Formats: structure tokens, sequence, C-alpha cells
């Protein structure tokens, strides 16, 4: 894996963005078609449930200032405007901004 972080999903569930509570890993990986997909993994079942091919440019990652958590981030398509929401699960905060970091430059190199 390009970029690996222990992080919570989200939902809309009708009209409302709900946090998923299972345990979860968001990690970037590059295919052997030089494809980047940025993908979210169940931790307890091993499932991925989530993988999305992303080109540079596409998205930009970055915390959502008004929760109180701080933990919350959204991955942002420039075009559509469709939102990924998670959750940051490390139990320190320490490491947030430099995973948000390795996010955006592993989609965007």
């Amino acid at each position: 894996y390009l970029v690996e972080f222990r992080a919570g999903k989200m939902s809309l569930k009708g009209t409302t963005v709900t946090p998923d509570k299972r345990k979860g890993l968001v990690y970037i990986q590059q295919t052997d078609d030089s494809l980047i997909h940025f993908c979210w993994k169940d931790r307890t079942s091993g499932t991925v449930e989530d993988d999305l091919i992303i080109f540079p440019d596409d998205c930009e990652f970055k915390r959502v200032p008004q929760c109180p958590s701080g933990r919350v981030y959204v991955l942002k398509f420039k075009a559509g405007s469709k939102r990924l929401f998670f959750w940051m699960q490390e139990p320190k905060t320490d490491q947030d901004e430099e995973h948000c970091r390795k996010v955006n430059e592993c989609l965007n190199n």
C-alpha cells in the first residue's frame, strides 16, 4: 500500500450522513495497470467495501473544520461535488494531518 491508516467510514442513510461504527482501514494501492485505488477495508471481516479509482486533480482530502472531535475528513470530488466522509481511528491525533497530506500526495502524484 502507498498509504494506510486507521479510519471509519460514513454513509448516506436517506438524507442523513451517518458514521459507520466499524473499525476500518483507509489505504491507497497502485495496481499493475498503473491506476490508483483509494480503498476502505473493514478490519473485522477483512472485506474491502470501497474501491475508487482516482486520477490526479479529481479529489482533495481535507479536514472538516466544524466537527468538534477534529477527527472527521472528507474526500471531495472537484467535479460533481461527490463527497466521502471518514473519521480517524488512531487513538492519538498527532498523525491525522500527516495522513491527510500523504493521501493528497498519493492521489495527485
